[PDB]
């Protein structure tokens, strides 16, 4: 079978780290296995433009392997041309770069599988880190040191402890729950969640969380809000001007989920106006983020409150080996004809939604 | 009585934030309270040089109030000129900017009091933040964004999860233990500590910590080392070239304790050479840190591994009110002649060591 693998290029950085499996140079470390199994592997990072390498090979690819950090956007237009496509794999977590609703509406017999759980710890750590960086005003503090300055008050005037703050997560699944678990020993005033899926009651009690029934009530009382739900029709553009106006004034917002859950310019305006004290995360729409994307230069009134990074929290070296192995396992389930996928990896099975986490179906 | 209060200046930043008690503009909230009692309060940030405002007032100061973030260095030379000095207060935690050994060894009848516990949560939070920032390679990641670039592999090549790492604290007192507590839900491989004061078994078991009684054995197995002991003769220069050569190669080192626990040039050489992958923290010797201090510009081979900030973790707005109130309480205990200090606040009582945490006596 013909397999098209779209990853980020490491360029000169490939020579620095052999454990960087998630790049085009290294092919998830599964190329030997795919060659021995008798398959043809096309590897590229060229995913934009009508004559990209991706588009040249879409018409007869049996399988497309993608990765969220450099996402091949498997649009309706591409799906219609993909005459042999039977399986799309996500080397990572989050399948929103594929037009899942289109596959489902047309009933096309395409399965979509992701490596659930492979980098959920990595993401939760990044949430905790970004919360602490924003609350404690770390970015301008480090900027002072490397700019050869020293002025404690310029940092302290907007630096707080996370202790005593009320923290809310939108989405309390694998990442959201792991965030709540990691926050417990920081002595927050309270931990809150909003999710149409209730936490198991034992899990709720372990972290002292309180479920809040609607999102407006959730954000209005939160000093810190974190977004940990997938991107789907019910979350696209969820964090917009109107909802942001119901946040607690001066809240901190963290989003390692998906960029498009927020309206980009609305977040930036809330930060510039003071409605938010800070925003940070690793995810953008689209990716790669253009040089002039508004989340790069946005700041609060003090010139800070920006903890943005490129999309990498789920591609730490520890995460990469896990989602590479999980990608291999998915492919093997397909190649053998067993289709013995782990239940939690299945987004679509031959066009049908199996996941419950991408809204109600 | 004549009181000399040495704090940092907030300048234009005082107007941005009324909760900034710890600057010369706002005088810990005690200026009118002192004036009403008939005391003369001299407030200054001018603390260096033979005719500094501090030195002008040392000879007849009854009380000197200091703060670690802008520390008046109460050296033996100054103590010898301080003919009326009876009490040095630390608005914060850590009394090493005072020559405690000289006071004690020469029979100077000077008490030294600090606001124990007032910002130990704040410091522990900063340790967790710095560990995450270094391990997850946040600083170059944010720099890439604000420089209008996008290259996931440039960051991922040296980005790890904290999960699965072995973490060691040198010092397991209020901050060190709070660090261990916050690390538990991050699923480290193991938590280790080295302290001449053992943790109670119950405290050890709560965080799953293992005591290591030899410092070289401790650092040799640790992916991450954090310093959480006071600065005294026993810890000054403890982190030198020879001990660093026994660190695990490519370890991360966090120091929010005191800068002079490390030999500054030895740390920088270890970072540049790769013996450390990263160093970070908020504390320097001396403070303010000179523009040429080697910890400003030091980097690892990738241009990263530096998470330095100015000394602010213990002067977040949440901390400042706690140590301002604690300073007022200490002063009242002195002025009333009750001397009913909280026992945990007493470093020296009339020259004698009461604390056990500054070495054995
Ligand atoms: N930044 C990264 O590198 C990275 C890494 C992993 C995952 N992610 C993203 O995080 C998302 C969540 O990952 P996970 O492992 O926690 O997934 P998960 O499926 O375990 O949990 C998602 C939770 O979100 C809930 N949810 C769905 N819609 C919601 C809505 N409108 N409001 C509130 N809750 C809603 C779901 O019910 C579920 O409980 C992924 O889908 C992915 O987009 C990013
Ligand atoms: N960066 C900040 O703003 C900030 C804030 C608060 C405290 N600090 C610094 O952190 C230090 C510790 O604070 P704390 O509240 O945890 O103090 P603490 O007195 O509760 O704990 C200090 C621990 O260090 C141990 N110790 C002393 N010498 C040691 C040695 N050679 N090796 C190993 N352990 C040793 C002590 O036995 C004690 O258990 C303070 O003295 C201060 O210098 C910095
Ligand atoms: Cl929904
Ligand atoms: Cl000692």
């Amino acid at each position: 079978m013909k397999i098209v693998l779209v990853l980020y290029d490491a360029g000169k950085h490939a020579a620095d780290e052999e454990k960087l499996y998630g790049c085009t140079e290294n092919k998830l470390g599964i190329a030997n296995w795919l060659k021995d199994q008798g398959h043809e592997l096309i590897t590229t990072s060229d995913k934009e433009g009508g004559n990209s390498v991706l588009d040249q090979h879409i018409p007869d690819a049996d399988i497309i392997i993608t990765t969220p950090f450099h996402p091949a956007y498997i649009t309706k237009e591409r799906i219609d041309k993909a005459k042999k496509l039977k399986l799309v794999v996500v080397a990572g977590v989050g399948s929103d770069h594929i037009d899942l609703d289109y596959i489902n509406q047309t009933g096309k017999k395409i399965s979509v599988l992701e490596v659930t759980g492979s980098n959920v710890v990595s993401g939760a750590e990044h949430v905790l880190m970004t919360m602490l960086v924003l609350v404690r005003n770390f970015v301008p503090a480090h900027e002072q040191i490397i700019n050869h300055d020293w002025e404690v008050a310029a940092i302290a005037k907007d630096a707080y402890d996370i202790e005593g703050k009320t923290i809310a997560t939108i989405g309390a699944g694998r990442i959201g729950y792991r965030v709540l678990e990691r926050l417990v020993p920081f002595n927050p005033k309270e931990l809150l969640y909003y999710d149409y899926q209730a936490l198991p009651k034992d899990a709720e009690e372990k972290v002292g969380a309180r479920r809040v029934e609607n999102i407006e009530e959730l954000v209005a009382q939160a000093d810190i809000v974190t977004i940990n739900a997938p991107l789907h029709a019910g979350t696209k553009g969820l964090i917009n001007k109107e909802l942001l106006s119901k946040f607690k004034k001066g809240a901190w917002l963290v989003n390692t989920a998906r960029g498009a859950i927020c309206v980009a310019e609305d977040v930036a305006a809330a930060l510039e106006s003071g409605q938010l004290r800070g925003y940070g995360g690793d995810v953008w729409f689209p990716q790669p983020a253009p040089k002039d994307h508004p989340w790069r230069d946005m700041r609060n009134k003090y010139g800070a409150g920006n903890a943005m990074t490129p999309h990498y929290s789920g591609t730490t070296l520890d995460a990469q080996t896990r989602y590479a192995e999980g990608t291999k396992n998915i492919l093997e389930s397909f190649f053998t004809g067993k289709f013995d996928y782990r239940p939690q990896d299945i987004i679509l099975l031959n066009g049908e939604y199996i996941t419950k986490a991408y809204g109600k179906h």
